[PDB]
């Protein structure tokens, strides 16, 4: 043999794919997840590309690299990435990761600590196979921020953190449906770039790379559309995005602690959200818990031949 290998297990959460890498990536040291993410992106980005871009993957694909945690007492460490770069936390991805570990027979129902580049999360694998993820603290940074978006006009929304930075657009007037994707993508893409061009960032200077829209749903508290940093949309209601929404609802008294919130995605998938205050302190950031279900959909070994010009995927221009 001679081709290089990447051992993976795929799963999807409400249709949103997660490619868990359980072997094959370069050594990233012993530092914390944030430090390993730095090294991964700076010296070994080729592996992200080979893993999730064509021909072996696609732009919709989200990847998750399994790492040995710093704290030997934690269950695992993980780094999430997408078609354009790296993520902080990943809701559907953590649910997918937990479902995959269980499928691999490495864990059973229970509470599992997972270290991520933005903090440790706690995932509970239920007897029914679904997974509840107690995410890192979430909060609304700025409220009702108005932005002049080319091709759309004035748009306003909240800027909140839920494991990644999100811009929750208020009154977009768009039809959130599976048959209206091109419009929803074009709309959010315009907003995403406007925020970037006008240098509107998160509290830490981070780029607001996720744009989500919300609307009523006849069979859920709300329905949403989430544009990811690589311009692909999330098939799931997005855990960090729903966490950010929970933080906003919580700040405006629209949802009480412990109360359930059913979030449906643009294609029908559903997550159940809930929250408590960070350290029981009302009015500040919340500790959101997102519950959902993933299904393992494939186990595979990606093969990278030395003479394959696309061994590191088809990385397109611009």
């Amino acid at each position: 043999g001679h081709m290089q290998r990447i051992r993976i297990i795929d799963s999807h959460t409400g249709g949103e794919p997660t490619r868990l890498v359980i072997g094959g990536f370069p050594d990233l040291g012993q530092g914390d997840m944030a430090e390993r993410r730095r090294l991964l992106g700076e010296r070994h980005d080729a592996w992200r590309a080979a893993c999730i871009l064509e021909p072996r993957g696609s732009d919709v694909l989200v990847g998750a690299l399994l790492c040995a945690p710093v704290d030997p007492e934690a269950c695992a460490g993980v780094i999430f990435f997408n078609n354009s770069g790296y993520l902080g936390m990943c809701g559907h991805g953590t649910i997918g990761l937990v479902a995959s570990l269980a499928h691999l027979g490495r864990i059973g129902p229970g509470v599992h600590r997972i270290e991520t580049p933005v903090g440790e999360v706690e995932a509970t694998l239920h007897e029914d196979g679904s997974v509840s993820v107690r995410n890192v603290p979430a909060y609304r940074y700025r409220r009702q921020v108005s932005v002049e978006v080319p091709g759309i006009g004035r748009v306003s929304g909240d800027i909140a953190w839920g494991g990644n930075w999100f811009f929750l657009v208020a009154g977009h007037g768009q039809r959130l449906a599976g048959d209206n994707l091109d419009a929803l993508t074009a709309y959010t893409v315009a907003v995403q770039q406007a925020l970037d061009d006008q240098d509107i960032r998160g509290e830490d200077g981070g780029a607001i790379d996720h744009i989500e829209l919300f609307a009523d749903d006849p069979h859920a508290d709300s329905r949403n559309f989430v544009l990811c940093p690589g311009k692909a949309y999330d098939r799931s209601p997005c855990g960090t995005g729903t966490s950010a929404k929970l933080a906003c609802l919580a700040a405006d008294g629209k949802l009480l602690p412990g109360q359930p919130w059913r979030q449906a995605s643009v294609i029908g998938s559903q997550f159940e959200g809930r929250y408590e205050w960070l350290d029981g302190q009302p009015g500040g950031p919340i500790v959101p818990t997102i519950r959902g279900r993933a299904h393992v959909s494939a186990e595979a070994t990606l093969l990278l031949a030395d003479d394959d010009p696309f061994a590191w995927g088809i990385r397109r221009g611009s």
